[PDB]
């Protein structure tokens, strides 16, 4: 066993200002280069693969970068067109996509890749995304039953020519293979197959997976082979998996079906003067951390004229509001958070946001969730592209390679072997 | 004025057996690298663009090598991210397209490749792509109904972010640019915009038409600023053309705004004994089977064979005169397709055709790719070049101003 790492690698990087950042050329977002030069830093490390977030919409907000300037399936067919090795997974929706189109373009860079390419399949709330499509938003249980029959349909689309490939040169009466049509129709979509993508010897693209409700667990337990996680306890980590893996092996599924991967964004300085001064330069890119640290306290109920905002808060300090404008679950997250790591507020208030630390710190942290199995691995989101995604590759995953926890070599060209899961995930 | 080429890339070549030529490997043309090497071929000679065909439908015919093995936005993304400067054309339909999906990967395969991508925007006629989206096939009349309005929802996203691309370091306001939703509600699409992928400075990704119905040419008149054409006759082509600049002109388009090329299969020998042999060669080639059979659909052969349905009917009357005043079944698709002759003919033939503003160049069709693209781009292409017709090398990096087509196409 050992620890897989992901990369994002959308745009300018995660924080707002990115663009302006590094060399500030707010227009190298829309380069080619831009991309290959993330992905390559990424490969260098053996990073397993890079990812791409979408969204089918634009927000034109002056004060934050563009998070999805390309179409991520397009991008992600001209960066592996370039960059051998290194995976890649890309989002696209159930909510606004047709079936057929999805499946022959995951399926066509996959299979152009040479099998390096996964699919996060998301479902769209964002009424902006269903305005681009002529329509609004369904509800939360109609979105993940849609879902549900799209990836039957794409799974069935995926199997319904198998090409082959030991038999490819010479007299063959049948060239074409085992080509079944899947006649589909269900109460969401009508489609006949077959696809004209054939079936690859080492099975069909990854699909990954990332909601935390019910739903959500429902659709990754019967499709979800990554899964992304939110970074909040560890304990809530390890939970978390426990309950993907059981629910995964619930529905059938082979063992080794099913990894996760809490998600998060370093702020990575190789000292403390540096990684103090790298929160300075974010914190003043927000409004000031006292309103900050004042605005978290009023939300958990620390009442900080008996309680100092850098001791160690205890379970009698917070007094969670019953109904608040913000979720019970995120404040019950950050209260586990809290008293798991011994934090006080003014800790909290940054851990919340981003892991900031010395190379050590983020690898010690990385492998103690890792071998406690809170994680199968991580998604590294970098808050500057290239430029952190750089030092983590340089300073982190050497860590890690001398540690023993993270290979130093691609053993494996597709991603589906790369990542140890079953060849037929669903039979 | 000079002739530009665009040269059809899909799968293992023209000919329903060519995956069994070459070395016969038939699952190289699910293989990067044979789309790369043919790209490459193509780049060497300043061939102005690829081409890839599509229908999002397999018909497993053992004897009919399959023509879409990979979407091609996909495909055309993959090759250029590899190989420099070619330009590439690539088929979405109109019919089974949602019109934001497809204005944004369009834009971004154009904007990822420094501009280098267009758009070939068909409808669909045949019913198992239909099957495929849970529909039946639309009417003729319906289906153009809706590839306009497609395309005029696509400009209308296209436009819809100006990002400023003078002004992207240091201090500005307003980063973004222009951004305007175009809030389009029409018979068949609702769509709100903005486009989440920004106007390159250079102008919108080509759009390339080749519907030749009537509806096809009113189409191309508004959208096609290239043409793909079945131009039977010289004189006939020469009316084409005119008639389609015509056409532009009226709706508003600037002058020089319309490409039109005809496609060809080239056949070349050494010899007049060899082109001979090559021609005997390719007349077993696509015998007997979604080109041949659909032909003998819509339409030695007697005057008494044919039973036209009741494609222009002028067309097919064409050719049925031209099967009349000489021909076979198999002797008349020859003659529709085939160029063939030593590399001298050929180029005077396509010299003669441009010069005369017949064409205003050519789409190759290969029958074996690589290698008979490579023929062609060995031996024909520096023929181009001596005689001043072709260039030598690409002096524009994108193929908006490779075409030498205006920066806003609509007006």
């Amino acid at each position: 066993r050992r620890m897989y790492l992901v990369s994002w690698l959308n745009s300018s990087g995660v924080l707002p200002n990115s663009w302006n950042e590094g060399r500030g050329n707010r227009a190298r977002i829309f380069d080619l280069e831009n991309y290959i030069r993330s992905a390559e830093i990424a490969r260098r490390g053996r990073i397993d693969a890079f990812f791409l977030a979408d969204q089918p919409q634009l927000t034109p907000n002056p004060k934050v970068r563009p998070e999805y300037p390309f179409d991520p399936i397009v991008l992600a067919a001209a960066i592996t067109g370039r960059v051998p090795d290194i995976g890649g997974i890309v989002t696209a929706s159930t909510s606004f996509s047709l079936p057929y189109t999805l499946a022959r373009q995951i399926a066509s860079v996959n299979l152009l890749s040479g099998g390096r390419i996964g699919w996060n399949a998301v479902t769209t709330a964002n009424p902006a995304v269903a305005a681009n499509y002529g329509a609004a938003i369904a509800t939360h249980d109609n979105r993940y039953e849609r879902a549900e029959e799209f990836l039957e349909v794409v799974h069935g689309l995926w199997n319904s020519w198998k090409f082959p490939w030991d038999e490819a040169i010479g007299p063959n009466p049948n060239p074409f293979g085992e080509v079944m049509p899947i006649n589909h129709e269900g109460k969401y979509f009508k489609v006949a197959g077959p696809l004209n993508v054939p079936l690859p010897p080492y099975g069909p693209p990854v699909v990954v997976q990332a909601g935390g409700s019910d739903q959500g667990k429902r659709l990754a337990s019967r499709f979800g082979e990554i899964i992304y996680a939110f970074l909040g306890s560890k304990p809530a980590g390890r939970r978390f998996v426990a309950e993907a893996r059981a629910a995964a092996r619930a529905q059938g599924r082979p063992e080794g079906s099913t990894l996760v991967l809490p998600s998060f964004v370093p702020l990575i300085g190789s000292t403390e003067a540096e990684v103090k001064r790298l929160v300075a330069e974010y914190e003043a890119g927000l409004d000031p951390a006292e309103q900050r640290i004042e605005a978290l306290s009023k939300q958990l109920g620390i009442d900080l004229e008996r309680i100092n905002v850098d001791q160690v808060l205890q379970e009698k300090d917070f007094n969670l509001p019953k109904e608040s404008a913000t979720p019970i679950g995120i404040l019950k997250s950050m209260v586990d958070v809290a008293l798991d790591e011994k934090l006080s507020l003014r800790q909290l208030a940054l851990r919340m946001r981003l892991i900031a630390g010395t190379p050590d710190q983020v690898a010690d942290r990385l492998i103690d969730w890792w071998q406690d199995e809170a994680a199968d691995g991580f998604v590294i989101n970098a808050p500057l592209l290239p430029d952190a995604l750089e030092i983590f590759v340089d300073q982190v995953v050497p860590i890690l390679q001398s540690r023993g926890v993270f290979p130093r070599s691609y053993t494996e060209s597709t991603l589906r072997e790369r990542l140890g899961l079953p060849r037929n995930p669903l039979g």
